[PDB]
C-alpha cells in the first residue's frame, strides 16, 4: 500500500500568526486525509519526548521553548506516500531556504533562538509512527471516506 | 465585558469536501482566536444532547444522521461579541438563502434530509456555554496570546 | 425537482480581465455543477435573440455591441435551485449597486454605452431554458457526478 | 462625470497585521485605479486635521492615538463613483456590524479606546478632495491607463 | 514568433473535484489568452487518438478509462513559449513528484489504475498542433486582445 | 544582524495589470515588513541611474522606457536575508523561466522590447543600499512593530 500516515504539528508561530487554516487547505487541496486532528499545548516533556532525537545537540533548549510556547494543533495526515509528499509540501528546514510554494517558503522566515519554520512533518516511516503514538491515541484517528475516494478506486 | 466565545462545528459535508482550512482561516481573518478544537466522530447519544432543541421536529432523525455522517471537526472561538459574529458570518440556516461572502453563502447549497449547511454555531452566549462542556474539558480550552493582542490593550 | 439548469453568460470584459476561472470556481465551491461549458464570439443576430426583451429599451444597440464585443464562455449550471441562487451571486445589474461578496459587487464597476457587469445568469427556469436552448445542443450537455454527489443521496 | 477619486488609508491595525496587500487587491480587482499612494506615520497636528469633525466626540483623543499609532498606507483610488463604492466595500464603522464580503466585515472585530476598523473612506466627494490635499501634492497622483481602460472607452 | 499555442485537457479528477476555475485562473493570471474551450465527454475512439503514442504501453487502458471517466473541459492556451511554459506549470506527471507550485504538485497526488494528475499538457509545438486539431475546428479557436495585450506591443 | 533591507519596484507592467496587492501580500505573508512604500512615475534620469550597470548594454533603452512606462510602486523591505529571500521570491530574470511559486513564474511571460519581468529585486546587499537611497530619503523609510515580532525575540 502506497498508503501511508504522517505527523503534521502546526507549531506555534504558525497558530500565533493565525495561519492554520490556510496550512490545513494546502492538504486538503493536495487530496491529503485528515484522520486525527487538535489543539494541545505541548509539555516540556513531551516535547523533548518527540524531540529526543536532538536531545544531544546545542539547540536542543531553543527548539523546545519554541514548540511549547503557545498551544500547537497535532495532525495525522493520510494519503498516498504522504509522509514524503508532506515532507516535500513543507519545504527546506530554514524558511530562509525554503521554495516559494511550500509552507516554509511563502509563510517562513523570521526566528527567533529556534529556526521557527511554521510545521513540522515527520521525516520517515518510522519517525511518523513514532510521532503519531505520540501524540494520538487509537480512538482519536478515523477512517471515513473524503468526497472524491470514489473516483480512485482500482478498477473493479 | 466583551469578549466572549461560542462552538462552532465544521459538519461532515465540509470534512468531506475538503473545507476545513477555508473555513478556519475566515476565523483567524476575522481576528477571532482558536482556544479549543479537535477532530472527533459525534455518536448518537452525543449528537442527540447538542440538538435537543429539535428533538420535536419532523427533521430531527435526519439531522442526527448527518452531523454523526462522518468525523467534524469541533472548536472554540474567542473574541469581541464571538457569537454574534460567528452566526453573522455563517449566514442563513439554509444555504440557498445564505448571502454571497458569509459561509453558508458561499460554501453551501445541496441537501440530503437533512439541510445540510457547512458548521454549527452557537446562538447565544448560554447556548455556547453548555455546547463547550459538551465537547471539551477545561484542559482542552486555552489562554494564550495571538499575534496582534497587544495592538488593542492599554 | 429543486435541482434546475441556468445558462451563465462570463461576458467580454471579464475574458478580457482574465476572471473566467475567478467566476467559475465561485460556481464549483457553492456545489454547483458545470454540465455543459464552451468559448464562442456571439454575432449580432444570436446576441439580439438572446436579448429580445430588451429590443425595445435604449440601451439595446449598446448591449449588443457589448455581447459580441470578444469571445464569452456560455456555461450551464446545475443544481439546487440554481436560477435564484446564481442570480443572488451575481448581485444588481449596476455593478456599483452589487454588494461586496457577489459576483458584480467584487469584479464589476466600470461601463462603456453599456452597464458592462461581468456575468449574465438566467432569470427564471423558463428563461434558462430558452437561452441553454439557443447556445447548446443537447450533445453538449452532460450528466455526471461531482466528487461529492454520494453525500447528499438517500 | 462618473469618475472621482477618493481617499482611502489602510489604518495602524491593517498594518501591523499585514493586510495592506489584501486591501488593496480587492480595489483593484474591482477595477479602481490606484492613482497616489505612499506609507507615511502621521503626526497629532495631521490626524487631528483629518479628523476635525470628532473634535467634540468622547473618542476623539483615543481616535488620534490610534490612527497615529504606527505608519499606516494613504492611497487614492479613481474609478466611476469611486466615493460611495470604497464606503460601500469598507463596511460599518464597527467591525462586528459590517457584513461579511466587506473589508470591515472580513478583517475588523477587535477594538482598543479606539473601534479599530482596518480602513479609512472618505464620505463624500468634498470630503474626499479636503482628504487628498491633506497627504497629497499633486504631483503626488497620476494619470495612466491601466490594463482594461480601453474596453469601456468611446 | 515566440507566440504558440499548447492543448490543455482539466482531466476528469480535476472536474469531478471542482477544480476548473482555479486551474484556469493560474494560465490567466500567468498572462496566457484562452482561444478555444469547451466542455466534452471524450469517446475511447477520441482518447485513443490523442494517447496514440501510449497505445503499446502497459498502462494504456487505465489511461482510457481514466480521461473517458467523466467529462473534461479541453481548451487552447496562447502565449510567448506558451507550450513549455504550460508545461512548466503543470508540474512532474507523476503529481507526488510535483513541485509545490505547480499545478500537479498542489492539486495532485491520488491515483487509480491510472496516475491521474489533474490535467494534461502538450509535451512538444509538434504534439501541441496534433492535438488542438483533434479537439478544435478552426472555427472554436478565436483571435481578440487581452486587457494588457497593448501593453507589450514592440515599439512603434 | 541577519536582519537587512531590500529594494522593490512594482513595474509598469504589474501596475497596470492590478498586480500591486498580490505582490505585497506575498511579502506580508512572507514575515518581511514593509518600513518604506509610494507611488511615484520615474523619469528617465532616475531610471537609468537606478540602472547605470546596464548603460553599456543592447536592452538598456528598452528597459529605461519600460520602467518608466507608467508610474511604479517602490517598497523597502526589511527582514531576515531580505535581499537573498526577496530575490529568491521573485523568480528567474526571464519570468518563462521562473518557477510556479515565485513572483515572475506566477505573474509573468509576456514581453515588449524589454523582458517585462513583474518587479525588480536589489541583487545583492551593495545594490540595495545604493537603490534605496535613490528612491527613498530616511524620512521615508520607518521603524515600528509587526504584530508577531515580540514572538521571534531572543529569549531574556
Ligand atoms: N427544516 C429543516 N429540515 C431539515 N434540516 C434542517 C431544517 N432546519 C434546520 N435543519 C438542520 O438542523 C440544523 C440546526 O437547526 P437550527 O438551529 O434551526 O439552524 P441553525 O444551525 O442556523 O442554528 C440546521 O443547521 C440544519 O443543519
Ligand atoms: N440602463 C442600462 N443601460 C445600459 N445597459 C444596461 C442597462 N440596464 C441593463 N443593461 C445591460 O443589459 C443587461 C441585461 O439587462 P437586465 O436583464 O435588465 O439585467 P440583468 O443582467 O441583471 O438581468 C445588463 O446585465 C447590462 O449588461
Ligand atoms: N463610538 C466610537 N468609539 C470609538 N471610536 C470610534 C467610534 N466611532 C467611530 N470611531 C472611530 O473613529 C473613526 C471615524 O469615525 P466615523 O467617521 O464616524 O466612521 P467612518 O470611518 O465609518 O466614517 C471610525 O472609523 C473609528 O475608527
Ligand atoms: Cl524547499
Ligand atoms: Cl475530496
Ligand atoms: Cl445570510
Ligand atoms: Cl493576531
Ligand atoms: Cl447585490
Ligand atoms: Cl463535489
Ligand atoms: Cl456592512
Ligand atoms: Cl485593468
Ligand atoms: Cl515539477
Ligand atoms: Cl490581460
Ligand atoms: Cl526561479
Ligand atoms: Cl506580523
Ligand atoms: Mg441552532
Ligand atoms: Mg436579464
Ligand atoms: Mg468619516
Amino acid at each position: 500500500s502506497e498508503t501511508e500516515r504522517t505527523l503534521v504539528i502546526i507549531k506555534p508561530d504558525a497558530v500565533v500568526r493565525g495561519l492554520i487554516g490556510e496550512i490545513i487547505s494546502r492538504f486538503e487541496k493536495k487530496g491529503l486525509k485528515i484522520v486525527g486532528m487538535k489543539m494541545i499545548w505541548i509539555d516540556r516533556e513531551l516535547a523533548e519526548k518527540h524531540y529526543e532525537e536532538h536531545r544531544e545537540k546545542p539547540f536542543f533548549k531553543a527548539l523546545i521553548d519554541y514548540i511549547t510556547k503557545t498551544p500547537v494543533v497535532v495532525m495525522v495526515l493520510e494519503g498516498r506516500y504522504a509522509v514524503e509528499v508532506v515532507r516535500k509540501m513543507a519545504g527546506a528546514t530554514d524558511p530562509k531556504d525554503a521554495a516559494p510554494g511550500t509552507i516554509r517558503g511563502d509563510f517562513g522566515l523570521e526566528v527567533s533562538d529556534a529556526i521557527c519554520n511554521v510545521i513540522h512533518a515527520s521525516d520517515s516511516k518510522e519517525s511518523a509512527e513514532r510521532e503519531i503514538s505520540l501524540f494520538f491515541k487509537p480512538e482519536e484517528l478515523f477512517e471515513y471516506p473524503r468526497a472524491a475516494d470514489w473516483f480512485y478506486k482500482k478498477g473493479i
